[PDB]
Parts: structure tokens; sequence; C-alpha cells
């Protein structure tokens, strides 16, 4: 194998032979590749539309890269909230807030996170402002999730090999392939998710990703260009359950939500983020709760998928209740807590 | 305009906006465009399918660039005769053998022309071999051309900037739209030429390009891959006059060639290239002379293009004659002598 080979193949607008996506992302991730060569690739492996299998591919030689957490430390059904990032719409960090409330609930919540790349500030920026510690690796983070109910994996810290390819993609500035592998390899490997993606022509294929694995997995794309259940319009939702995938499309007005604007859900600097995230946990009502609300459900539903109507309503009652009670208040505090220690 | 603009206007499969390829272009050539954008622009411009005016564009930043000749030192009737190459067959140097016989007719040839990609030896290489001086300055390439009647434009002497594209074009290896742009850039700018070019897809696109310069050129595809008028089967001709691009098929064997096995025109290194070059020029008969015989015909064409079948018969008398005369021996131990001094 090659990268003459690998490239001229994918400039023919030709899939891959099974293995050849692994050997480039393996050259990628190990420093045996020039820039210019991960840059070939990710455009390419763009243009051509990449498979299920392709990406796999990628995702897997990350995943065997990856600083792993500790064996039985993670339960079998933990879930992770997490998007791909890049809808240009700078909102409020609505899969941080969700996971917490999910972990609130009592679902254990290994989440999966990154900075921010056009956002002003990303869930590791506005979790870092809260005070919860984005530093942890893999036997705190384990021990996080046990004592606190979420651990938090921080993608540089779990990833280092995947610096070269970070670079590349900063400097090209289009989106590529690349930028769906974030939420495709949380290092925990959990099997269930609320999994947003702002490519509405990828996620099928993000989709594809999860079904191989056989996760539990709501796909999430705002029919409003967001990575993330909408409260603006409707959302599309490859739902991902017993290896197979079906699009659904989703109207929250069906639960008796209330259209919002997007100005309503905007966000600003990781103070304002953290200030917005006290704010809904302390019971303020308004459309950045419902938002929260129901990306919390989302991930509940997904979580009950390890009944479809039932499952929501359940989903949006926990989630609720994880927030009125103070539940999920509490569980944030003792999650900067935990860390102080 | 920037790079996330115009690659993404690439990567969703948009025709560029014009003076998009342009600025590109120019920052590539003025050391401001990192390897990873260059490669990214190349790879996406090339599964975007680019158009005459986008390639158009691409030329005419290089030749912006470029080292000119002297003024009033190019005749207004000189011709090219040069190729893509890409074509990986590495037979002998049938452009340059060509160019010699062609310019011992008494056409004007100024040759844009370059060391091998893939191949073993390569244009350039086998001039040096032959004791032909390939490294100089404009000034030196007029006098040439004046006093010998060919000149040879060395494409890194007169083309210094392009450096960072040349390192890029190495490191991902696959051809991309780059591959077009030798045979479009003869810093001469002569106004007619015999051009090869070994991808049949973007054939069309080089020969829009020259027909946007009101050049006449016959732009090549051998039908057994060769980036030259081949003597093994058919040929496919871009027959560019008047601005206007008129396709049409070229069968050899209607000129009383044999059909000749690939096999015979192989080629080897540098030494072994400049010694088929001596022989034919010396007489010797067989399938070499053939090729060299209809190629140097064909620009003689291109160059009258400034009647198809008595254009063919008197561009095949007139290369002939300028072997079997010895014309074509004496101009190219001339031309030796020429640079000695
Ligand atoms: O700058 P962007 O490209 O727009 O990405 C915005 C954030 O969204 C993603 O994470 P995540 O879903 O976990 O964060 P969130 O809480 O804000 O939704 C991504 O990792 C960024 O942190
Ligand atoms: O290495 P390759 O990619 O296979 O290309 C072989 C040669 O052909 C091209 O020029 P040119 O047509 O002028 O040289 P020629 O005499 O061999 O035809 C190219 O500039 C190379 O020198
Ligand atoms: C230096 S960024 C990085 C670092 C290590 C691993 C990963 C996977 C990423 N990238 C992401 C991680 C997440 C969690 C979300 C998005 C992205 C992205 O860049 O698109
Ligand atoms: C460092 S190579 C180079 C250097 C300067 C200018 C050019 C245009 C080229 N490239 C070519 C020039 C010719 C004449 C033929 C082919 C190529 C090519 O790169 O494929
Ligand atoms: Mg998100
Ligand atoms: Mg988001
Ligand atoms: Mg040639
Ligand atoms: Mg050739």
């Amino acid at each position: 194998p090659s990268w003459p080979q690998i490239l001229g193949r994918l400039t023919d607008n030709r899939d891959l032979a099974r293995g050849q996506a692994a050997w480039a992302m393996d050259q990628i991730m190990t420093g045996n590749a020039r820039p210019a060569q991960i840059a070939a690739f990710a455009v390419a492996m763009t243009m051509k539309a990449p498979t299920a299998d392709e990406v796999g591919e990628l995702a897997g030689v990350m995943l065997s890269h990856a600083h792993p957490l500790p064996a039985d430390t993670v339960p079998d059904d933990a879930v992770d909230v997490v998007g791909t990032g890049g809808d240009g719409v700078n909102t409020v960090n609505l899969s941080t807030m969700a996971a917490i409330v999910v972990a609130a609930a009592g679902v254990p919540v290994v989440k999966h996170g990154n900075r921010a790349a056009s956002s002003l500030s990303g869930g590791a920026d506005t979790l870092e402002a809260l005070g919860v510690r984005i530093d942890l690796g893999p036997d705190l983070v384990a021990r996080s999730l046990a004592e606190v109910g979420i651990g938090f994996c921080f993608a540089p810290r779990f990833h280092p090999s995947y610096r070269h390819a970070a670079a590349v993609r900063r400097e090209i500035g289009v989106p590529t392939v690349f930028n769906l592998l974030g939420p495709l390899t949380n290092p925990a490997r959990p099997r269930a998710g609320l999994i947003g993606c702002a490519f509405a022509d990828l996620a099928e294929v993000m989709a594809g990703v999860f079904a191989a694995r056989r996760s539990s997995v709501l796909v999430v794309h705002g029919d409003d260009g967001l990575d993330e259940l909408t409260t603006t319009t409707t959302s599309t939702i490859w739902r991902v359950a017993a290896g197979s995938v079906d699009k659904l499309t989703f109207d929250p007005a069906g639960f008796g939500f209330a259209r919002a604007q997007l100005d309503q859900l905007a966000g600003g600097d990781a103070q304002a983020n953290a200030a917005a995230v006290r704010a809904v946990l302390g019971g303020a009502r308004g459309p950045v709760r419902d938002a929260v609300v129901l990306n919390a459900a989302g991930a509940i539903v997904a979580h009950a998928g390890l009944e479809w109507l039932p499952a929501w309503e359940e989903g949006l009652r926990r989630a609720s209740a994880a927030i009125d009670t103070g539940a999920a208040e509490q569980l944030l505090a003792r999650w900067v807590r935990f860390g102080r220690q």
C-alpha cells in the first residue's frame, strides 16, 4: 500500500479496498505522513463520498491508538452526548448541559469533548469556565464516573497521536471526513449516545459506523443546521438500533414544545456560556431549558435502546425532574468539587 | 477571497468564481500557501473537474510571474513540441527528437521542457546527455533561437516561483490539475504547438486554454495512453485553430505507417535515450524514426494552422527530408557547439 495508490484510487472516484483507509490513518497517527499527504487524503476522501466501512476504519485506527480507560470501570450502559461541531450557528453548549442533566437522571455519562473550532466557546471551554477539570486521565475519569456519575474525556488528552491531522485540518479550513471522527472515537467506547452531526449528507455515514458496532445511537441534525436536536424547527434523526439504521424526522411541537428563534439559543464567550449553564440548572424556564431538556431526553431514549413514543415521554419526564429537583445543579457542584480534591 | 471559501466551493463540487483560481495560484507562487493548502487545492480542483477558464487562470498566473524572453526575439510563428508526461511508459524522447527535426525543417522551435517525473530519462535530461546546454537564461535562449533555430527553456529556470507547488506535487504523487500546466506555460509564449496529453479526459480542457489564447495547436493523446502521436494504434487529436476546438481521430496507417509495438518505442536512461536520438538523426530506419517523423509532421501542421490532409503530406515530406538531408543531425551538432561557446 502507498499514498499514490490510495490517493489515485480516490481521485478516480472509487471506493477504497478493505484496509486501505486504516493504513492511511495509521500512517497519519504514527507521524509517517507529510502534511500534504494528510491534506490530499482528507480532501479526496471527502469528495469521493466516504462509506461507512471507510470512516469506520479511520475511527478504528484512532481507537486502536487512544488511551483506554481501565478494565471494568465503564458501565455497559454508559452514554455519550457529543457532536461534530461546525454548524456555524454559535449556540450555548447544548450537549454539555444535556450531559449533566442525563447524568443527574442516573444514566452514566462518559462524555467525549473538545474545545471550540469556530464557535466562541466549546464544551471543553465552558466546562473549564465552570471549574470542571478537563485535564483528567483515564484513572481519574474512571473515578469521576463512579463517584459523580459523569466523566469527561478531553479529546486531545486521550488521542495524542491525532495532533498532526488536527493541524492540517485547521490549515485548510474546509470541513472534511475528519470532522466526523470526534463523535466516533470516544475512548471509553460507550455503546449508546446522542450524536450531533452538522453535515446533513454525512450523518447517515456516521450512523452506519455506529450500526456496525451495534451501538444504540441517535445521530441528529437540526433542519436549521444545528448539530443538536433543535427547538427552532424539525430535526432529522438517524436512529441506530440492532445494527440497523432508519431515518426519521422529529418535531418537538409533538411533545408540547413551542418554536424558538435561533437568536434565543445564541451563546457567547466561556464566561457567558458558563453563566447560561448555571441558569438552566438553576431552574430558569425558557427556550434554553427546553432545548436542553429535549437533547437530554434524546440521550435517555438512546440509553433505553440498549418503544419510541413511551421512551421519549419517559425521557422528557426524567430530564425535567433531574432539573426541577435540583439533582442536576447538585451534580455539577459535586463534579466541580471532585476535581478540586 | 480565502482558502476555506475556495476549497469549500470545490468540495461542494461547484465551479469557481472568476478570479478565484488566479488568487489561489498567486498565493501558491508567492510562497503564501501552506503545503496542506496547496495539496488540498490541487486535489479538490482535480476531482471537481477543472474547466478551461480555471486552468487558463492557473497558467496565466504562472506566466505573469515567469522570466520572459527579451522583446522582439521570439518569431511570431514559433512552435512548441511538448507534453504532460505521466503516461508511465518510459519511451524514447519523441517530443525532443521531433523538436530537432521541426527546427531543421526551418520552423522556429522554442521548446518548453523539463527533467523526468517517472520516466527513466526525460526530455531535458536527454538533451544534457547529448551535450546541449539546457540551463540558459532568457538572453541566451533568444540567441540560441536566432543562431541555431531552436531554443530550450528549462522550466525550473524560467518559473522559479513554482517551486512550492512542485514539492507538493512530489509528496502526494498522484497526477493533478497541476500536471496540465507545463505545456501551457512556455515562457516564450509561442502561438503554435504539438501538445501531448496523457490524460484523455483533460485533453479537451488543455485544448480550450489554447483556444482562448488563439493559438494554433494540436493537442494529442495516443489511444495507447501515449502523450505523443503514437504508431501503436490510433490517436485522438483536439485541433485548435481560430479559437475553435474540433475533436477528431487519427490513424498513422493511413499515411503508410506500419503499426508498431510499444516495446519498440521503449526507452532507458539518459545515455541510452541520447544514443537513440543520434541513431534517428543519423538515418536509422525503424519504429522510432517513424514516430519522430509523425510527431514532427504534426508540429509542422500546427505551424501551418497559423487544408488538413495536404498539410499533413507536406509536413511528412518536410520532416523526412530534414532528416534525410542530414539537416537535423547538423542542427543538433550546431546546437551543441553553440553551448560550448
Ligand atoms: O466550534 P465548533 O466547531 O462549532 O464546535 C462547537 C463544540 O461542539 C462540539 O462539542 P460538544 O457537542 O460536545 O459541545 P456543546 O455542548 O457545545 O454542544 C465541539 O467539540 C465543540 O466543542
Ligand atoms: O517522466 P514523465 O512524467 O513520464 O515525462 C517524460 C517527459 O515528457 C515531458 O516532456 P517532453 O515531452 O518535452 O519530453 P519528451 O521528449 O520525452 O517527449 C516531461 O517534461 C518529461 O521530460
Ligand atoms: C485538536 S482536536 C482533536 C484532538 C484529538 C482527538 C480528536 C478526535 C480531535 N477532534 C475533535 C474531537 C471532538 C470530541 C469533537 C470534534 C473534533 C474535531 O476536531 O472535529
Ligand atoms: C519542478 S517541474 C516545473 C518547474 C517549473 C515550471 C513547471 C511548469 C514545472 N513543471 C513541468 C514542466 C514541464 C515542461 C512539464 C511537466 C511539468 C510537471 O511538473 O509535470
Ligand atoms: Mg454539541
Ligand atoms: Mg452544537
Ligand atoms: Mg513528449
Ligand atoms: Mg512522451
